[PDB]
């Protein structure tokens, strides 16, 4: 803490302010510049030309490449330099000109995003966004203030995805869509502004889901697309399905959580 | 003129050309590059990493963030390295990755950005481009040549407007849209080709505009887009309700600038 | 080879690894990162930092801006450092971050573009991509994997190009689209799935073709598009009206190399 490990290797063109924590066999590259409230983890790699700044906590084995800007002032036009947080984990793999912006205090002081993310060229995490675990943000893919994506989703290329809005687990955004709501687990979603178009069968299939735990999905996309009900009227008959089935019971937790209802 | 002011701070780091101006406590952050005709008025910030050059005055309390490109040679195949220029205001904010282009000499010579813009990641400002006072360029927003976006008008994030299209005051264009026509003032407007979908009402209200003076501009909107009238017949009426309700006069003031015909 | 020209121009803040050849009156500017395998051809211009790596080949009187990766590990879950390649030919334009990144051993190692291309603000060129001469890709304008544009062809602003797609001659895609299949030469395709819009005539006009070899394209595009017969139907006949207009040829040679179905 607040030490630089002798192991780790800094290029003499870097500027690390004094305060700032780099962990073992840590490589910070030429003409990166690290703040004093900055934690590196252990084997992480910032190529070059990367800005890190504000309290901003790093994971281990993380490749951060060139123009990345990570822990930056958010865009948020009520933000004013309150001391708020990033948060990364580990094995992440953030590409060039990717920008990871810091919480707001209205919004909960905090972006996370967790560990074995690829997020491609130009993907941009604003405020107060939580990313989970073996995400894929293709180039440009943008989240907006607030936003939720949980492990394994896909948000496909130039595709934006609206403040506020929870993208399920599993879930596969269509390149060059709009998310304007909210999306289940388990679902495809395509278009400006993005709709359903089923579940996310390959995925599941290649995530090594049990064929009785899709049959179970699929019925729960039927009762929320297909069946005509109200949410309010299907969402027992989910949770009684989940009875059975727990990988229904994401649905569930996801309904709790969605705030701008679900995309149709 | 010519100087940097004793109060201005220039990292060691950076490379400013003899010739630039530099007004008092600006701050020149590390791995700057500032040409020898830029102008950099009282108090603003280049936080790192920053290209600024060509003939390019900045104006006071800026703050241009890392990897932007302010004054660059613009993306016009015709353009051969003439001396046009760039003017930016005062107090904008310029995120990541943001380009703003010079001029090119069949367009005028000059792009223009006015005050208190909020230019986000990676937006674009192409040669010839007027961009007012108060607009919002969301993520990867792209103004294309000879391009205006008047006072107040926010751009959408993922949006094109296409070279010579008028953007009127108080537009809201949402995000993932092509604008390829003019877009009147006070007008919602979305998709690709992107079309009108009524009066901008919710930001006029936050605006301070008059009960009178909003219902005046819904009534100049039917006008345009709901009598079914051809809009050289419509001119006539909107100039007799602007003769009462001043802020309809910005349509008028719009029609003699559109070339493009307008959104429908 | 392996040699920096006396004639070159090494900017003292440039890192330039040893091993790289640089050409007579190449410049490489200031913060530019320049890797061991990396060959830079007589007249080019890496403006100021710009990351070259990798086993990567450039041409003469290139033109490469601020903040643009060339040669970079690709995107590919797959890839694990193999010793890909990169080659870019004479007299490009390769515009502020710009991404060109190195191919992968299953997609045949190479990622090539040719000459006098423009490559507009943060567009991308993934692994396997092979881009020929005078072509556009206009700002944020990406070719996800093994994407072939083929010389002439246009590609519009915010556009994504799916994987394996072919983008033949002079064809204008539209800004704002997502293109899932193949384009055949002389098309206009535009939206999201694009679909095709008539030949590109204006394109054709302006770069020369014969009247005759106009009407002759404008007769296979209605074979494919309007006869209402099966591709493996049009595809003989389309071969004989190549007989007596030989530009027609290039959508025979386009079919051979389609794998994904073409837009319609
Ligand atoms: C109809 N098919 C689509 O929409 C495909 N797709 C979604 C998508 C995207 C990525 C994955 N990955 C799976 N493993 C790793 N990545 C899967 C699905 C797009 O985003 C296309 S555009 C694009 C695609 C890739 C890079 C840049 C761009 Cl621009
Ligand atoms: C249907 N609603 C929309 O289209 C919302 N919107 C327009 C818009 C955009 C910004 C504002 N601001 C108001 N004060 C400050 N900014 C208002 C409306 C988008 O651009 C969405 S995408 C996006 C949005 C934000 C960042 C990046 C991205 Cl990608
Ligand atoms: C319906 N018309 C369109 O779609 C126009 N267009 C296609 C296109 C694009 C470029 C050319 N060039 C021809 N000589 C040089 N460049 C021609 C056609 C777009 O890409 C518009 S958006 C855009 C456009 C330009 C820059 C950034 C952005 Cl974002
Ligand atoms: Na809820
Ligand atoms: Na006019
Ligand atoms: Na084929």
């Amino acid at each position: 803490s607040h030490m630089i490990d002798k192991s780790a290797f800094v290029h003499p063109t870097a500027i690390v302010e004094e305060g700032a924590s780099i962990g073992a066999n840590a490589h910070i590259g030429p003409f990166c510049i690290v703040g004093p409230h900055v934690e590196i983890g252990e084997g992480t790699v910032l190529k070059s030309h990367v800005v890190v700044n504000g309290h901003t906590k790093i994971g281990r084995d993380n490749e951060i490449y060139q123009f990345a800007s990570i822990g930056e002032v958010n865009q948020d036009l009520k933000y004013a330099g309150e001391p708020t947080r990033v948060e990364i984990g580990d094995r992440n793999r953030i590409r060039e000109s990717v920008t990871i912006h810091r919480g707001t205090v209205q919004g909960g002081g905090l972006t996370k995003v967790g560990s074995d993310n690829l997020l491609m060229i130009n993907a941009h995490i604003a405020h107060d966004c939580t990313v989970g675990n073996r995400c894929i943000l293709a180039n440009n893919a943008t989240l907006a203030g607030h936003v939720s994506v949980d492990d394994f989703a896909i948000i496909g290329g130039m595709t934006a995805v609206h403040q506020f809005c929870i993208i399920g687990a599993h879930v596969m955004v269509g390149g060059c869509s709009g998310v304007a709501q909210d999306v289940p687990p388990y679902v495809i979603a395509q278009g400006n502004h993005a709709t359903p178009f089923g579940v996310n069968i390959e995925g599941l299939k290649r995530r090594g889901f049990s064929r009785e735990a899709i049959t179970a999905i699929r019925n729960a996309y039927k009762l929320i697309y297909r069946s005509g009900k109200t949410l309010d009227e299907v969402k027992p008959e989910i949770a009684e399905l989940a009875e059975t089935y727990p990988e229904v019971k994401a649905f569930t937790d996801f309904f709790a959580r969605s705030t701008r209802g679900l995309i149709r």
